[PDB]
């Protein structure tokens, strides 16, 4: 409906609402309030502070300014009394270093001790970077806050907005980078249909070039990829969505796609059409974050998928869900049911003590020479592939992640069929094959 | 019970019996008496006239030596008619050029039209070698008839006598040279033992080394691998023979064994407990010459063997028949279901024209990225090996050989179960699964 008109419409699900802008004006203002009363040096940062922040994800993020000469343990402990302080309820994560986060009148903060640093080559972590992507933004995306934001809505609507390990999409600094850039939300869109996986996005030298991988270059320190977390299938899809965007505006791309929720009868039938065997391997959930949990799940769906390639059961896609209590790896395969029997490469016929060796084994059938080798037929130990993968998570645990192996030695399930369609599984098991609204 | 016992006992079934001997003798002085008759220069060649045949494969060859100064198609006609006039009964079969293969009182003859030369180097054809291979091993052979009768008899009742093309073993001239090379029979399966894929046996020499693949030079043509048709599976059957027979000697090793003949009941039990695909493609034998037939089925067999293993039904082996009547082409597979659904590459994310085409398409299932690259799922034609081969046979039996290929074009059957064993091809199945006695 014209692309300017469809943008304007989009603000309005991109821009918070009314109490949530003045929820974090007081929580602002009580902050403020706590910290200058005790006669710290500090510096609001993120999004809030730039008026970029997304519709429903306000969180202020303070950094407290400590003068170069503190030691490494000095910061640690201090800056953390302070955000005892001035928190109505404080707790100790880690990004990488321990920092405070916790709430002032209902609204998320984040207090991060650090050094007080004019200019850049002259800091320690991802922390120490923060205040310099602030400063090095602010001024630069004054007017442009409305276009940050239609850009995060048109990420996050699509499932790519966060640059933590559950979404791998990309981070609200990131986004404020590509505003700069490109100057609008629609000419990152227009100019991201040419991304390719060797785009380098070069911020601060106002340049686009070729080099090995996707990487935006942090005006702040060129060493660093701002992108780094951004998976090549999301660029993908970005990219793509971008094309869709430009070929046909709508609404509905800044919207979340009303889900599939389909009936165990429907599925049945769609996996009765493809003929595959679906199913999956249920066990409790570690207690552990995100950013730990969803690479565990990755590489335990990985090497259970490499197995079920590797025997010869050939898997089409592999899908993981986290629930409250449960996790599920979840597969299907083109082979429901492979032969008892099959093929043990032997030696070359010359070779006269190894087969020796690999004729003295008892087996049913006899071995036979092909192509100047011998083989053997023997015979598997299991003939479908939830039979297969059994046997591999039982003795193969120690593979699938520190918690997500430990977890499932201790209980694993096998799901298939009716039982399968039991579980929160089902939006997952459409999305891996594909199935249409 | 001692080599040299067993070597005696051998002898018994090796040496041809008396009526056969006399068979042969009175053959040979009746065909004397007609080409004497008419004035032509003549030569016997071959395991007959040195006294060397196995017992049952009486032939007697007659090489007609003509002038130098005889054209190519003098000789060709002029050398027929010498053919029809001493044979009971007359044709012209091909080796390479035409030739009369006959008979006279009861004995299979051929004569062959070439050129009387001295010294080689002065050769055509592999006719024209074969007076310089008799010159060359007659009286080298003397006191050693014996053994080369024992080491055809022991090729034989393992399959591998024979260099045409329905056995690719060792010729009669091959086990001659490897006589006069070794000395007797026992010193050659003994050194045997140690050969290779890539032992170059030079007999003119003395010699053996190493080359590129098995090669017997012949004394007579230093370009000529005598052992050119000896297929690599049998060179390594005959090693592994070897070995065997030096590490437990046994008269058995000269008789045939005692084939299986199995009743479609322990057949089905087998095929049941291996969990296989096991069917066969029937159709009309042509009528050609084994030579020619042989390598059709050979590469038809490949051909759908090749099928079978792109198309993911994982054959295990297959193997060919023919009877009087049909020919059969043999599998089995470690599939015997696989899904409907399969994956289909499309392009890398990047190249946009491309993209719209492959999402063009349409399909039950939506296209998907998967590192970078888009994948759609798609629907097989056939979930079986038998529907798969149905379809290849029916679509390119073009490539399954000239003969071959143009009957299956006419009628083909794909059989499988109960009906299988209504077929010759039990033993032929037992032998592909390796059952045991
Ligand atoms: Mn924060
Ligand atoms: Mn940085
Ligand atoms: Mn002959
Ligand atoms: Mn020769
Ligand atoms: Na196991
Ligand atoms: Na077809």
């Amino acid at each position: 409906m014209k692309v300017e008109e469809i943008l304007e419409k989009a603000l309005e699900l991109v821009i918070p609402d009314e109490e949530e802008v003045r929820k974090g004006r007081e929580a602002e203002e009580e902050l403020r309030r706590r910290l200058d009363e005790l006669g710290v040096e500090y510096v609001f940062v993120g999004s809030y502070a730039r008026n970029t922040w997304l519709k429903g994800s306000l969180e202020i993020d303070v950094f407290l300014l400590f003068p170069e000469e503190f030691s490494k343990e000095e910061l640690r402990e201090r800056g953390l009394e302070i955000g005892k302080a001035v928190l109505d309820s404080y707790e100790i994560r880690y990004a990488e270093h321990p920092y405070v986060h916790g709430v002032v009148k209902g609204v998320e903060v984040d207090v991060v001790p650090c050094y007080k640093l004019k200019e850049p080559k002259n800091i320690k972590s991802a922390v120490d970077r923060t205040p310099f992507h602030h400063k090095w933004l602010e001024g630069r995306i004054k007017g442009k806050e409305n276009e940050v934001r239609l850009l995060k809505g048109f990420l996050k609507a699509n499932g790519i907005y966060g640059a933590e390990y559950k979404v791998r999409g990309f981070s609200g600094y990131l986004c404020e980078l590509l505003i700069v850039f490109y100057g609008s939300f629609l000419e990152t869109v227009k100019n991201a249909r040419r991304w390719t996986r060797r785009t380098v996005i070069d911020v601060a030298k106002g340049e686009v070039r070729k080099g090995e991988e996707f990487f935006v270059v942090d005006p702040v320190d060129e060493k660093r990829n701002v992108a780094a977390n951004l998976s090549l299938d999301n660029l993908a899809r970005f990219v793509h969505l971008c094309r869709e965007f430009m070929e046909a505006p709508s609404l509905g791309f800044f919207k979340p796609k009303h889900p599939l929720e389909i009936e165990p009868e429907r599925l049945r039938k769609i996996v009765e059409e493809r003929g595959t065997a679906v199913f999956a391997v249920k066990f409790r959930k570690p207690d552990i974050v995100d950013d730990n949990l969803y690479p565990q799940l990755e590489r335990a769906s990985r090497k259970i998928f490499e197995f079920l390639e590797r025997e010869n059961f050939m898997p089409l896609r592999s899908a993981f869900k986290a629930s409250e209590e449960f996790c599920y790896l979840l597969f299907e395969c083109q082979i429901k049911e492979i032969s008892r029997v099959f093929r043990r490469m032997g030696p070359q016929f010359e070779d006269e003590r190894n087969v020796k060796k690999f004729l003295s084994r008892n087996r049913a059938f006899r071995p036979f020479i092909e192509n100047g080798r011998w083989w053997a037929f023997e015979m598997r130990k299991f003939t479908t592939p939830e039979e297969g993968v059994r046997s591999y998570a039982s003795t193969h645990w120690h593979t699938l992640g520190k918690n997500v192996g430990e977890s499932i030695r201790e209980y694993f399930e096998i799901i298939s069929g009716e039982k399968l369609f039991k579980e929160p599984v089902t939006a997952e098991l459409c999305e891996m094959m594909g199935v249409k609204d």
